[PDB]
């Protein structure tokens, strides 16, 4: 496991200091022209660059509204260590019964999502301004990570989203 | 140079006899919380917005206690390969000008003034506690700048600058020539 940070100090999963790409789901591509890109962005009156008809907008940090990240090239490897000492994200929505149930679980109405937590926490991990179709009984649905919400496609009725870790104890640590 | 990620996947300079260690921003120092087991075992339940450890009110959904910013850290670290430093990113901080051009921090404005904090000042700041507020000087005046909101505030007249935070330019030439 090796990772670098973005612009943002983001873990995230080069011949330059800096890697320019752009999130296209399921997928951050290279920026051709990364130099180019860099150097636009180092002036801080630039916010709007187009390269091949593709609008860059600095403010945003989007490029024809898809999210861009730039990542810095210093590398970090992951310490050896027990997985009892990795944090889990389990991720929940707000039910009918105005109580939380875990994504990929059945509701009150026995409906379950395909996606789960470890879909929804690599996503998170990957974009977190991520919006994200799923399916849960006979509904198709809209998450968006910033929002923390779940949208009905159909009905436009919102559930709350929350991301919460699975317990470890210091008994659990031990054991 | 060992750093751990917080809940938000934020690199932080640092394995911890917990999966988890529980801290709260007290300027300019993130401090242990006393009862981390009991916090997380809270936290852990989705329901849970709101806990008092001690003094301390803590609120989950704004991840603030008594209005100051709190982390989680994840225990797993990760150790820095070290490179050359032209591989770095050296990060400038600027303030939009009454010519409404950027003047970069510590740098003289068109009427003269400098502020004492400068880029590695809010560089290293705003790595720590990007929620962080600070206070800072220039000339005879007082400012509060919001990493949040990208302002400078003059804390008497109210008036309002922006703040833009952007790399020193590397080209590959550069690259070269900084490999001795
Ligand atoms: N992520 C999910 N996983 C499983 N079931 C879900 C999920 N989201 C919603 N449901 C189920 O769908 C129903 C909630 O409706 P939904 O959110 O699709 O909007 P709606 O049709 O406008 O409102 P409602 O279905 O409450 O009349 C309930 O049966 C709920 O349990
Ligand atoms: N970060 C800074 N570094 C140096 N000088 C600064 C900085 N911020 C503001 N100044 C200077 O302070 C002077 C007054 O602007 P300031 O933002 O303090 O608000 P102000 O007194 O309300 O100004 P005005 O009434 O002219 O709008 C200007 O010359 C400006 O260049």
């Amino acid at each position: 496991k090796e990772i670098c940070l973005d612009h943002l100090y983001r873990g995230c999963q080069f011949h330059l200091p800096y890697r320019w790409q752009l999130f296209i789901l399921p997928t951050w591509m290279d920026f051709q022209d990364m130099e180019y890109i860099e150097r636009a962005y180092c002036d801080p009156q630039i916010e709007i660059i187009v390269i091949e008809k593709h609008r860059i907008n600095f403010k945003k940090m989007t490029c024809d509204s898809y999210p861009i990240r730039r990542l810095s090239t210093p590398s970090f490897v992951e310490k050896t260590l027990n997985s009892v000492f990795t944090t889990k994200w389990l991720w929940y929505w707000r039910n009918e019964l105005n109580e939380y149930t875990q994504y990929g679980h059945e509701s009150p109405s026995h409906t379950s999502s395909e996606i789960n937590s470890a879909y929804l926490e690599s996503f998170f991990h990957s974009c977190p301004r991520g919006v994200l179709q799923f399916h849960a009984g006979s509904q198709n649905y809209e998450l968006s990570f910033q929002g923390m919400i779940q949208t009905n496609i159909a009905s436009k009725t919102q559930r709350h989203v929350v991301r919460r870790p699975v317990f470890v104890s210091s008994k659990d640590v031990e054991q």
